[PDB]
């Protein structure tokens, strides 16, 4: 065990260090909560930390790691926002006791060798033109769960397809961890919080409200059935200046090889300039809404 | 409430949640959980894995028996009983794959080589079920035979690459009196094939002793012995480093062979020390 100073923020970069501290904590009965992040932390992340914190006897581990394997070549990786000074200040403000900030060399000492192969859901939606993306995400989340061995792991619903694939990973590999999905945190106008919102100029920021407006409109229209819901969202997106829709799809909650029944998820992805935004919402169809 | 566990008797569990609960409860009581994965049809080679697991102080031995569709019950169970194994884990296919084949493990490029030649997806299946069994049973140590050497290397890659907290223990191949590596396939060999099959081990041990004269003398001694046998179709005979990369100029390596006798595919491998 490296030093662990309770009541303050302990930062570990070595996987063996956080693994040893985590195990020692669990053996003294603390329940270890993991919040995996890519840093550039905002209130949507602090909502995950806060949910983890309110679990009785919890110690919270927040990982910060910009995982190269979920990024495609073509500039995305070098462009991802890195603000580590701010990130650690926020965690200290929140009373988090452990930040895990591994190096690429420590995570990938053998490059890409054994990896996770997701099911067919990973080839759709965000995965369509980024066919290796979710293999990257599931591989890193598997390693983070094995290093930290948390009791529960916390993800935002904003990246809903990712949350679903993570539940698949946990079920399919019999992982002994509870996956907690936490509702999206939104700006006062409805804009889903995201580290990539910083890339919208004032006009794009004004226009971006159309995603959440479209989704909320669709959720209320849905008393009138699926067609109405989808046509309401499309009309709102169509009225928004310079919002370029990539997909808008209504699916079952598990996103899967089941037809939509009464409860669904409506998902949108759109480009504003170069910035791609995602959002989604729970939908109840007809009698159900 | 934890399922029933009776110390000193064979406790059989078919439900993954049950063996998980019992393994967790036992480890908290000061036992060290040892896992021996098998596909049943047990022979002396499997009992040597059991015996290695049993000698760890505080051990409780978990033997899984599961025919992995992706890669006699009573008799197997009696053998485990006679060895004093306290837990057998006998899941159905449905209990292991309740959502079918969905998230799986993709091995590194080693899985494309050697055995991965005729069976390109074989090792994805083995690594997937191995990862699952490790997560269900969460053993301190997991035991595999050296006879499936490439499999063992790939397991060790799985464990390192996914940061798994288990010790992988490789146990030397158990052999018949004439050196033939034990395998349930040996029983299909007719008398002429069984007599010729001894060339695999004879070639390898000849090479291991010829290796004081260097790598080419070792390979040439092994080929000469295989060349002296009738009806032995050699699929490969390769000298690699101990992690199955390229053999270095000297130092430790491993020599692997595979051959077909009739319809039966046999494999064998041995440590080699170059010069
Ligand atoms: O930073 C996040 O929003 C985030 C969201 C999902 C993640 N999966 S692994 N690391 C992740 C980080
Ligand atoms: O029965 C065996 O010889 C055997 C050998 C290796 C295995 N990896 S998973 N299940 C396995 C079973």
């Amino acid at each position: 065990i490296p030093a662990f100073h309770p009541g303050e923020l302990n930062v570990y970069s070595a996987p063996g260090d956080v693994a040893d501290v985590s195990r020692a904590l669990r053996l003294t009965g603390r329940r270890v909560m993991l919040v995996p992040t890519m840093g550039a932390l905002h209130e949507g992340h602090l909502a995950l930390v806060r949910a983890a914190k309110r679990v009785p006897g919890s110690v919270v581990v927040v990982s910060i790691f910009v995982n190269p394997m979920q990024f495609g070549a073509g500039g995305d990786l070098d462009a991802y926002p890195r603000t580590p000074d701010d990130d650690l200040a926020q965690l200290r403000a929140e009373g988090v006791e452990i930040a895990f900030t591994p190096t690429t060399a420590a995570m990938y000492p053998d490059g890409l060798r054994t990896t996770v192969q997701p099911g067919p859901l990973a080839a759709e939606l965000e995965g369509g033109p980024r066919p290796t993306h979710f293999a990257g995400v599931l591989t890193v989340v598997l390693k983070l769960l094995q290093i930290v061995r948390p009791d529960r792991v916390f993800f935002g619903e904003k990246d809903y397809q990712q949350l679903v694939l993570i539940r698949q990973l946990v079920a399919d590999f019999n992982l002994d961890v509870a996956v907690v999905g936490v509702p999206t945190v939104r700006e006062a106008d409805g804009l889903a919080m995201s580290s990539r919102n910083r890339y919208l100029d004032p006009a794009q920021r004004a226009a971006a409200v159309a995603l959440s407006a479209a989704l909320t409109a669709a959720a209320h229209a849905a008393t009138a059935g699926a067609q109405a819901a989808l046509d309401a969202a499309r009309a709102v997106l169509d009225a928004a200046p310079g919002v370029a829709v990539d997909y808008l799809e209504l699916r079952d909650i598990g996103l899967g090889p089941m037809p939509l029944n009464g409860s669904g998820r409506l998902l949108v992805a759109a480009r504003l300039g170069t910035t791609r935004l995602l959002d989604n919402i729970a939908i109840e169809i007809g009698t159900f809404a």
